[PDB]
Formats: structure tokens, C-alpha cells, sequence
């Protein structure tokens, strides 16, 4: 029958909705997260379409020769201050289901910034977006629960600082960080830590910890940008990269 011939072809057309480079990535971030829970609880390739659909997030490969690739690769390495070599492997356009509509694009000062995260967090981040940390009020607010700015979402403009948070995964030793449009708004510059910040100071939309220099000493080794409402973040790219000074 011809009806049967058409359904088998639609299965082909379904499985092809997933580039090989994107299936391989979805495998790795899933592998990394399963390897991590196995470890704290006791311990080509066929298109793994099932795992990608659960992320409710669209991931496209930008080809390593595209015009888009060389431009984005330039912007990541643009403020690489510690010139310890980095090999930018792959770049993926990204789009969360609800992110493009909830985004507060109308604040102004929308700037593209870097958020690093260990590889096991990537499944969580792609399914739910970048989440605010949980405030602590059952006990004394230690230095282990907050960052240097308070309970917010942290970005930098420098690959040198995002490499401090983009820890290499156990699966392949590659590092991931996101590129996100961040609606900064009115941005208060800070020179001293504040761990009590649950929101931006009055009249401002975000806060910026200013990195120490020989002229101006502050409490910040790195430039830190923090926002306090999740819909000031729109993820735009995943960057797969690797540090040569990781081997041997
Ligand atoms: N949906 C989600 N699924 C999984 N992990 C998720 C998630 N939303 C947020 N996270 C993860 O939670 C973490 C988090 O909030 N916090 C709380 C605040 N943060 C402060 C801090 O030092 N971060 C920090 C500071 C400066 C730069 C950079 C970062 C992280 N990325 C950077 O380039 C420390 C960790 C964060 O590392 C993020 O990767």
C-alpha cells in the first residue's frame, strides 16, 4: 500500500530534524548529568531524538565556517585577558520556548554577556532557563550560599572570568558557557561586596561589580554583572570550548 510508504518516510523526516552535531551535544550534556547522579548515588550513533525533545529548547549548529561562527567566536575571545590558549570548538544557536516573549527587552542597555556553568547544569539550564538562587533565612547567611553580590543571576563580559565557572566535564573534557542577552537597564556600579542583595538597589535594574585596578581598588577580581529578575535574560548561544592547558 502507498499509505505505509508515506509513514516510514515521515519517520525519516522526523529524525532528520536533529543535526548530528546537535544529537552528539544532547548526548553529552545528558551523559554528564547521568554520570553526576550515578556518582552521588552509587554508580555515528542513532538519533537520540527523545532526549532533545525533553529540553523544550531549540538548538541549531552554526557551521564552523559560517559567517555567524567567525563573528560569535570573535566576540567570545574579544575580552580574553589572560592569554592562556582556548580552542573554540562548536557554537549553537539556542532558543527557549518562553524566553523570547517574557524577555524585558524594553529596559534598554541590552548587552550580550557570558555565563559559565559546569556541564552537568546545562540540561537544567536549557529546560528552565537561568534561575535565581534560593535565599537563606532559616540561618545565618554564610559566604557559601551567595555570590559576592547577593541572590541574583551572574554574568561577565570576559571569557577570562567565565572560564573560572565553566568547569570541564568528565565526559569529554570540554567546557560550555552560554551567551545571553541581558537587559541591564540602569546599572549601579559597585566597588564593595553586598551579600544581602535580593534585588537591584532602588531606581536601578541591575548592578555591576567593578574589577580592581592599580588606580581603583575594589572588592572584585573580575567584572560581575548581576540581574535579579529572570526575564532579564535571553539565552542566545552555547559555546563548546577547551583549554589546551588541561591535558597531560
Ligand atoms: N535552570 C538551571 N539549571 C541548572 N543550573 C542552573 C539553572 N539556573 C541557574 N543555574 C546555576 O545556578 C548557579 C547559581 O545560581 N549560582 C548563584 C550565584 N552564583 C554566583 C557566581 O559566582 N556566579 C558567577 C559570577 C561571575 C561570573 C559568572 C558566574 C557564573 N557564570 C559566570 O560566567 C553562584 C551560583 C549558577 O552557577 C547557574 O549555572
Amino acid at each position: 500500500s502507498e499509505q505505509l510508504q508515506a509513514l516510514l518516510l515521515e519517520e525519516v523526516m522526523n529524525s532528520s530534524t536533529l543535526s548530528q552535531e546537535v544529537s552528539d551535544l544532547v548526548e553529552m550534556i545528558w551523559a554528564e548529568a547521568l554520570g553526576h547522579l550515578e556518582h552521588m548515588l552509587g554508580s555515528p550513533n542513532p538519533p537520540s531524538l527523545a532526549k532533545y525533545r525533553a529540553l523544550r529548547c531549540k538548538i541549531e549548529h552554526v557551521e564552523q565556517n559560517t559567517e555567524e561562527f567567525l563573528r560569535v567566536r570573535k566576540e567570545v575571545l574579544q575580552n580574553h585577558h589572560s592569554k592562556s590558549p582556548v580552542d573554540v570548538l562548536q557554537i549553537f544557536r539556542v532558543g527557549r520556548v518562553n524566553e523570547t516573549t517574557e524577555f524585558l527587552s524594553k529596559l534598554g542597555n541590552v548587552r550580550p554577556l557570558l555565563h559559565g556553568s559546569p556541564v552537568q547544569n546545562i540540561v537544567g539550564i536549557l529546560c528552565r532557563g537561568l534561575l535565581l538562587p534560593k535565599v537563606v533565612e532559616d540561618r545565618g547567611v554564610q559566604r557559601t550560599d551567595v555570590g559576592n553580590l547577593g541572590s541574583g543571576i551572574y554574568f561577565s563580559d570576559s571569557l577570562s572570568t567565565s572560564i573560572k565557572y565553566s568547569h570541564p566535564g568528565e565526559t569529554d573534557g570540554t567546557r560550555l558557557l552560554l551567551i545571553c542577552d541581558v537587559a541591564l537597564g540602569k546599572c549601579m556600579d559597585l566597588h564593595e561586596k553586598d551579600f544581602s542583595l535580593t534585588e537591584a538597589p532602588p531606581g536601578y535594574d541591575s548592578v555591576h561589580g567593578v574589577s580592581q585596578t592599580a588606580s581603583v581598588t575594589t572588592d572584585f577580581e573580575d567584572d560581575e554583572f548581576v540581574v535579579y529578575k529572570t526575564n532579564q535574560v535571553k539565552m542566545k548561544y552555547i559555546i563548546k570550548f577547551s583549554m589546551p592547558g588541561d591535558q597531560i
